[PDB]
């Protein structure tokens, strides 16, 4: 029914350049740019759409909305680093800080009659680290129930071990299912 | 439920020009330009849209259908001349 995207905004972000040869009959060698953020650099900025494709027509607007990061991340750069479908009505977003060192899972549900995808404080999950960053190279994503009442997902122990965690989707407390020093 | 409305799109028309003094003080005339078809001359076009207000949302595109008239209207230069609601849908 619909189809989510991610538009990312390189305008800011310097480029690097570099020389391509190319084949030998190239008289001019070429010069490749790419926009490519260096440590401490401007970011490219990032904006999640959910197109819903039942209106797609040659005659119609495209019909989407834009989901935000919540608040505690939309507050400065951030990256969008995941994102899992739970149900038709149901999407969740994983968001993180460009710190990378918080992170906040934001799950939004299909409003029938406006059509906006809606988040709820409630439905919010947030991952952080106080020595180091979140995940290993990324937090962990979230997997779902059929139902999307509630999602498993990896987090660090309170032994720095890394173990799957039940979390309930409106519920902040999560119960460790795994445990030891592995 | 809906928003209908008209765009027009006068590019193409000629302007007519004429000055217009204004109060007494305004040293130099301004010259009034309206796009105007005299006879025979390129007129306006028209499209037509039907607006879904109810997903109208900060963040949020807008829901529109555009809605084109029939085969032996939209042949050749036309006009929009009338738009009457019928039910909540059917216009
Ligand atoms: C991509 O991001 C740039 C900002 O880096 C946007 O550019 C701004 O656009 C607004 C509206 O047109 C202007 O008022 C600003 O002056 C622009 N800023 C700069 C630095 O150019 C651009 O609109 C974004 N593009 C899209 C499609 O999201
Ligand atoms: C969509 O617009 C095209 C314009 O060429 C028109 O031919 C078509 O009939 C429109 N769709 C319908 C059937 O409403
Ligand atoms: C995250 O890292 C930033 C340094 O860029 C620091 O200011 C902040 O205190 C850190 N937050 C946590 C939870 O450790
Ligand atoms: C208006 O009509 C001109 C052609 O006369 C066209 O180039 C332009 O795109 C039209 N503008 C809009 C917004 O439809
Ligand atoms: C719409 O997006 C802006 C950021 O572009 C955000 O401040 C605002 O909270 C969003 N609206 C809602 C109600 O989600």
């Amino acid at each position: 029914t619909f189809l989510a995207y991610a538009q990312f905004n390189d305008t800011e972000v310097p480029l690097i350049e570099y020389s391509f040869y190319s084949d030998e009959s190239l008289q001019y060698p070429k010069t490749v740019r790419i926009p490519y953020p260096k440590a401490g650099a401007e970011n490219p900025t990032v904006k999640f759409f959910v197109v819903d494709t039942r209106t797609l027509s040659p005659n119609a607007s495209v019909t989407s909305y834009q989901i935000v990061p919540p608040a505690s991340v939309l507050i400065g750069d951030h990256y969008l680093c995941g994102v899992t479908w739970v149900t038709e009505e149901r999407i969740s977003l994983q968001w993180i800080r460009r710190a990378q060192n918080y992170s906040i899972i934001d799950i939004c549900d299909y409003d029938e009659s406006t059509g906006r995808w809606i988040s709820s404080v409630a439905r919010q999950h947030i991952e952080i680290s106080t020595t180091g960053w979140v995940g290993r190279f990324r937090p962990a994503e979230p997997h779902f129930t059929s139902d999307g009442n509630s999602f498993y997902k990896i987090i660090s122990n309170e032994e720095g071990y890394k173990h799957i965690c039940h979390f309930q989707t409106d519920k902040s407390n999560c119960t460790f299912i795994t445990k030891g020093a592995w």
